[PDB]
């Protein structure tokens, strides 16, 4: 068998069969080639791996052309990666060139048998036929002893005999069946049957197995005189016999009982009959018996007692059976035929031991046994197969000519273990052994190997910034998988390579699925990324783990309740401050910076406030500080105001805020990934006043052409020229609430005296009234001072100015 012990190699590619084959179209399993003891390994390097195959890649023991047994172990990958079908096939045979067995049929041909007789005739004929049809004709010598009583069947002898002969032989068959053909008649001298059957068995010392099968209805009515006897386990056994005979004829009970030379009482034919059986057994014969429709022995002995006695004729009770009908008789003999045929199997109570390989686990604990040879192994003869404690064991294998069994189980390669190598052959079994019979040397199945291939996984960084400033040139990341505490993979993602790198890993996990990877970046000292909030996704289709760094930000837009546009001048006086807080109480600012309506400020997760500190010129100040939060996962939350802090509501799309006269402020979340929080802040205008000048000469005529200039406190100077009309001329510049202004005639018209008087106007907080002074002195509506008369009607301030002609020395 040296020529067919599977050999394995181990090297940088793993451990695998040196003489191998592959399954057509699969690259991750490798099996052991078949062979025979003469030629060695077969030439079959690839075939389909179909489990219904019974011809390819077997290891054949004995005659290469007619093996004693042949075996196969191979694996095939399933449609689930890492999960393999494994199959063990074993086919048997009938033995060749071994000694025959000798069987003597000992047939009760007494009258009490004849419809018993007819089932015996047919049963015996089928017994011989069965052995012939199984090709064991030449391995079974069968003889016959038929008994009745002296004078009937056998003549004086009381028995007939057909010598031991091959069961397969036509003339031997005829001789046996011809001998059993006369009508059964006479007494029942069971002792002579047992004696002569044993003598036939013992006539040589070839060393063949010796077997006697006794067919009787169980009541011996003739026996030899019992001379000595022994009591053994509370039954009486005759041990020495005279030539005189006890002849009760139609019952076992003696007419004239006696005490024998061992001082034991003999009152029936049983001591003699059991005695003779004991003598046969002691000589090395195996005695089987069929009790055919046992009936009460008149009113002497119950059928139950007879049955008890019958169970002592055989070597053990096991080897006595009852037959209740003609079919039971044929079935018994058929089963005796099968048992004898089974005797010549090359595999008898055979076993397989199959420990799973280190790098594999059982998919499940199911080991399915099926018959697949041309001759069926019935469900009751099929061996047992069980998986337990990392071992598949197959027991009670019984296989004759053209009988083959297949055992199927499943194993999964473990890729997750810390030491696992992809693209590396691991054996699916430990040493896997058929022991075909008790005491026989074990023989090896060929062990398959499996592997999981490596695959390339890509890691990519995606940046979504609010600027397009310089990003870092590199970024360090760490990959992990599901969380696996040993497995890690660091990578350097580089601007130069489109922010993409790769690693290799096993293509699938312990369950044959793609690994779920997670990735995280490390801090880079030279650049601040607290304003980026990362998210990730493995796209199995592209084999790419993308880490998305999303920048978040805040901005505001400023509006007016009235609906007018704001000047660039107006926006110059406006101030907004962004505050950041330490915690969700917003009780302590960590910082406060100016933010304009053209800014988009990147924000790290935190707590924040936005407040108008100064209104655009013309508009009222709303000093409300709105409070908000950017969470760690890029959620926006509204936390009310400084006056009334709330616990934080998620802002979903928009969140309407406090009323501003006519309108409401709002927070609105914008940008394509909700990355921008936009404040819309409204401003309501300050109520205002208009200033107009009426101009006259010293004689009540309106006087065009006098220049008057209005100087706002922090605003811009405006000059107008008087009309020659009662309506006068207005300034376009609105005198807004709280505002300070001065005015004077900056250019008298030609021929008129300049008037240097200084009008100061201070508008009330309401913006619906004003206080007026002139060269420091209070001037009230209706009153006059230094050429000016004041009137105030609603929100209109009117100054009537009188111009004096240049003085002339009169002549
Ligand atoms: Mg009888």
């Amino acid at each position: 068998t040296d020529n067919i012990r599977p050999t394995y190699q181990t090297d940088a590619n793993g451990t695998y069969p040196t003489n191998s084959w592959q399954v057509t179209g699969q690259q991750n399993v490798i099996n052991q080639r078949g062979g025979d003891q003469v030629s060695g390994w077969d030439n079959n390097t690839i075939w389909n791996g179909d489990a219904t195959d019974t011809t390819n890649s077997y290891l054949k023991f004995g005659d290469p052309n007619n093996p004693d047994y042949q075996i196969r172990k191979y694996a095939k990958e399933t449609n689930t990666p890492g999960l393999y079908d494994v199959y063990l096939n074993v086919k048997g045979n009938k033995q060749q060139n071994v000694k025959p067995v000798d069987i003597v049929l000992v047939v009760d041909m007494s009258g009490s048998m004849e419809n018993r007789a007819g089932a015996v005739r047919t049963g015996v004929k089928n017994f011989l036929t069965s052995i012939q049809n199984a090709g064991l004709g030449n391995y079974v010598n069968v003889g016959l002893i038929g008994f009745s009583s002296p004078g009937y069947i056998g003549g004086k002898s009381g028995y007939i005999s057909v010598k031991l002969g091959k069961a397969g032989n036509a003339s031997q068959q005829q001789a046996i069946n011809g001998a059993l053909s006369p009508r059964f008649q006479g007494g029942t001298y069971t002792q002579i049957g047992l004696r002569q059957g044993s003598a036939m068995l013992n006539a040589d010392t070839s060393g063949n197995k010796k077997m006697m099968i006794l067919l009787t209805d169980g009541v011996p009515t003739f026996s030899n005189e019992v001379i000595n006897s022994e009591w053994i386990n509370g039954t009486l056994y005759g041990t020495n016999f005279g030539s005189s005979r006890d002849e009760p004829g139609n019952t076992a009970r003696l007419r004239w009982p006696y005490t024998d030379s061992s001082g034991h009482y003999i009152y029936d034919t049983w001591p003699a009959t059991l005695g003779e059986a004991k003598i046969a057994k002691d000589s090395g014969n195996e005695v089987h018996a069929l009790g055919i429709q046992l009936a009460d022995d008149d009113h002497y002995m119950t059928k139950e007692k007879i049955r008890q006695n019958m169970q002592l004729i055989t070597n053990s009770p096991d080897l006595y059976e009852d037959a209740d009908s003609a079919d039971a008789v044929e079935a018994y003999l058929n089963n005796q035929a099968k048992d004898i045929i089974k005797n010549f199997n090359t595999v008898t109570d055979g076993t397989i031991t199959d420990p799973i390989g280190t790098q594999f686990q059982y998919a499940n604990n199911q080991a399915t046994v099926t018959s697949v040879g041309k001759q069926t192994v019935p469900a009751s003869e099929l061996p047992s197969a069980a998986i337990q404690d990392g071992q598949l064991t197959v027991n009670h294998m019984n296989l004759g000519q053209d009988q083959e069994v297949q055992i199927h189980y499943q194993v999964r390669i473990k890729t997750e273990d810390a030491g696992f190598k992809p693209d590396f052959w691991y054996q699916m079994n430990g040493e896997t052994l058929l022991t075909p019979k008790a005491g026989a040397a074990a023989v090896d199945f060929g062990i398959p190997s499996g592997r999981a291939p490596a695959t390339t996984v890509y890691v990519q960084k995606q940046w979504r910034q609010l600027s397009n400033q310089s990003l870092p040139d590199t970024l360090n990341v760490t990959v992990q998988r599901k969380l696996d505490p040993n497995w890690q993979q660091t990578l350097v993602l580089k601007k130069a390579d489109n922010w993409k790198a790769s690693f290799t890993a096993p293509a699938y996990n312990n369950q044959g699925q793609s690994f779920s990877y997670v990735v995280k970046s490390e801090d880079a000292s030279g650049i601040d990324l607290s304003s980026f909030i990362s998210s990730q996704n493995m796209d199995q289709q592209t084999a790419t783990l993308t880490l998305t760094n999303q920048q978040y930000g805040f901005q505001f837009q400023k509006k007016t309740t009235d609906g007018t546009d704001l000047s660039a001048d107006q926006l110059k006086a406006m101030q907004f401050n962004l505050t950041q807080y330490s915690d969700n109480s917003f009780q302590q600012a960590s910082k406060t910076n100016a933010i304009t309506s053209t800014d988009l400020q990147a924000l790290a997760p935190g707590y924040y406030g936005i407040q108008e500190a100064a209104a655009p010129t013309g508009y009222q100040l709303d000093g409300t500080t709105y409070l908000f939060q950017l969470t760690s996962d890029g959620q926006w939350q509204y936390h009310g105001t400084k006056d009334n802090v709330t616990s934080g509501s998620v802002i979903n799309g928009q969140q309407t805020l406090n009323p501003v006269g006519d309108k409401s402020d709002d927070f609105t979340v914008t940008g394509d990934h909700q990355q921008i929080l936009t404040l819309t802040k409204y401003d309501e205008p300050k109520p205002s006043m208009t200033l107009r000048v009426i101009k006259q000469d010293n004689q009540s005529q309106y006087l065009a052409g006098a220049a008057f200039t209005l100087q706002p406190s922090a605003g811009e100077a405006e000059t107008i020229t008087s009309s020659a009309t009662s309506e006068g001329q207005a300034f376009a510049t609105k005198l807004v609430a709280d505002g300070t202004y001065t005015m004077s005639e900056t250019k008298a018209p030609d021929g008129y005296q300049s008037n240097p008087a200084k009008i100061a106007i201070q508008v009330a907080t309401t913006g619906k009234e004003a206080t007026v002074t002139i060269d420091g002195e209070a001037l009230k509506p209706g009153e006059s001072k230094n050429g000016y008369t004041l009137a105030i009607d609603g929100s209109t301030i009117t100054l009537q100015a009188i111009n004096q002609p240049l003085a002339i020395l009169p002549l």
